[PDB]
Formats: C-alpha cells, sequence, structure tokens
C-alpha cells in the first residue's frame, strides 16, 4: 500500500482540479436560478373577467409610461392618448419613442407600466401575458422566417386545422410559393425561409389573424422591402381596419401611415405632437421634413 500512495496521490490532485470545473459549472447555473422575474400569470382571475376575444381594442391610458430601467430613465413619459375603436391609427414617429414605447404596453412587454392601460374594458395588470399579445398580432421590421412544418408554422400556437388562412396567405401574397413545396400543408421550411419574399413573414401574420382571431394588429417600418411590399401592407391594414376595426400602424415614414385615422408621434421622450386626423399633421411641415 506504501508503494501506491505516491501513485494515488498524483490521482486525487489530478481529479481535484477537474472538480474545480465542476464546481464552477453549478456557478453558471446558479446564478441563473437566482433571480426571477417577469412571471407568466394574471393579477386575478385573468381568464373570464376580461374579454374572450377582443376585437374593438380602445385604450384608456392616463399618466401612462413604459420604464425598464428600475424605473429611472424611462423612454416614455405620462403617455396619456385615448384610441379610438372601430379604426386603425397610425402612430408615425422618426425615431422608436412612438412605436417601442406604445408597443410595449399593449403587450406587457414593458418591466414597469407607470400608469394604467385598459385594452377594450380589461386592465392589462389583470389579464394574461401570452392572452395580451395573442390578440394583438405584430410584426418586426426585417423578414423573420422559422423552419419547420407549414402546418406546425402558419398556425403554432393556435394549432388550426383550417386551411383558410394557406389560402389566405397565398391570395395576399407569394401564390406560386405553396405550389413550389410538394408537400403543402406538411410541407417543410426550405431552411428556415432562407430564399423568400421579405413580406412573406409579414403575410404570415395575416394569415395567423384569420385563423388565430387577433383582432389588434401592430406593423412596423420595413428596412427591405419591395415596391409592392407596401401595397400589400396598405391593404393588410385596410382589411384589419375594416374587419377587426382595430389596428395599430407604427412606421418612420410619414407617407406610408398618411391615410389613418390617428397621427401620433413621440419626441424627447415623451409625446410632442399628435394629430387626431390625417392632415392635421400635414398642415405642418415640420413633420414631412423630418421624415424626407
Amino acid at each position: 500500500y506504501a508503494l501506491m500512495v505516491s501513485n494515488y496521490l498524483n490521482w486525487m490532485v489530478r481529479n481535484l482540479a477537474d472538480m474545480e470545473i465542476q464546481l464552477g459549472a453549478v456557478k453558471r447555473i446558479h446564478a441563473l436560478l437566482k433571480t426571477e422575474a417577469e412571471s407568466y400569470e394574471g393579477l386575478l382571475a385573468p381568464s373570464l373577467i376580461p374579454k374572450n376575444w377582443p376585437d374593438q381594442g380602445k385604450i384608456q391610458i392616463q399618466n401612462l409610461s413604459v420604464r425598464y430601467d428600475s424605473s429611472l430613465k424611462p423612454v416614455l413619459k405620462h403617455v396619456n392618448a385615448l384610441i379610438s375603436p372601430g379604426q386603425k391609427i397610425g402612430i408615425c414617429g422618426r425615431t422608436g419613442s412612438g412605436k417601442s414605447s406604445f408597443s410595449l404596453a399593449f403587450f406587457r412587454m414593458v418591466d414597469m407600466f407607470e400608469g394604467r392601460i385598459i385594452i377594450d374594458g380589461i386592465d392589462i395588470a389583470k389579464l394574461p401575458l401570452h392572452t395580451l399579445r395573442s390578440r394583438l398580432s405584430i410584426i418586426l421590421q426585417d423578414p423573420v422566417l422559422f423552419s419547420g412544418t407549414i402546418r406546425f408554422n402558419l398556425d403554432p400556437e393556435k394549432k388550426c386545422s383550417d386551411s383558410t388562412l394557406w389560402e389566405a396567405l397565398e391570395i395576399a401574397q407569394l401564390k406560386l410559393v405553396v405550389k413550389a413545396l410538394p408537400g403543402g400543408l406538411d410541407a417543410i421550411i426550405t431552411e428556415g425561409g432562407e430564399n423568400f419574399s421579405q413580406g412573406q413573414r409579414q403575410l404570415f401574420c395575416l394569415a395567423r389573424a384569420f385563423v388565430r382571431k387577433t383582432s389588434i394588429f401592430i406593423m412596423d417600418e420595413a428596412t427591405a422591402s419591395i415596391d409592392m411590399a407596401t401595397e400589400n401592407i396598405l391593404q393588410k391594414v385596410v382589411m384589419t381596419a375594416f374587419a377587426d376595426r382595430t389596428v395599430v400602424t407604427i412606421a418612420h415614414r410619414v407617407h406610408t401611415i398618411l391615410s389613418a385615422d390617428l397621427v401620433m408621434v413621440l419626441k424627447r421622450g415623451a409625446i410632442l405632437e399628435f394629430d387626431k386626423p390625417e392632415t392635421l399633421l400635414s398642415q405642418k411641415d415640420s413633420v414631412f421634413a423630418s421624415f424626407v
């Protein structure tokens, strides 16, 4: 045994250094589980007290601001605007203050909501986190395409079996795209939409709106898009305004959101000037000059 003492002494020290990697391995996990925030639950019974499926999308916000940096230096400052039910309001702003601050409150994406927000008579605080955005369709700036089957991508969350969304998506644009894939309904995404139209991702939201019954729609400016993509965006907004009777358009182009029921803009982290009609902002040349 004495002869083995030296041999095993090296082995014990060798493993002790190796266990240090294991000791640090749990450190990366312990820190992750140390802090918990943004629980996905309603305040009290957020399943039946609110509307089953809001359609008008009326917003009653009084001195409402969006804060994320521990309620210090928030990007919004007491935004108190009443939405117009039955119409689509296009809030056009050069910066994201009009868009990002408003979007976060609508989907409860703001860590701190310095105010009270009510959607179709239902408060955001007492509403489900998933249902807040489930009925509030939204799109990003650049196209985003996932990888998987069409039936698992067109209606991923809803898992609806209706084939009208596929026809509606094809009717809007990229009708021949479906015919290219032999699978059709079960066709998988070609490398997550590596080679497809930029507006196809936006067109996916339109099909989801007709499938998931997401009345509220959120629009974002497209960094890259075709000339006809803007026309499709205007057509989709008109369909959402006519049918869903609720849509929020956010873009950096004044002309794109010019044909809107209401025009809003935020500057310097607060509400600089908002126009109830569409031609009220057209009277002032400052808005047009800033856009172009």
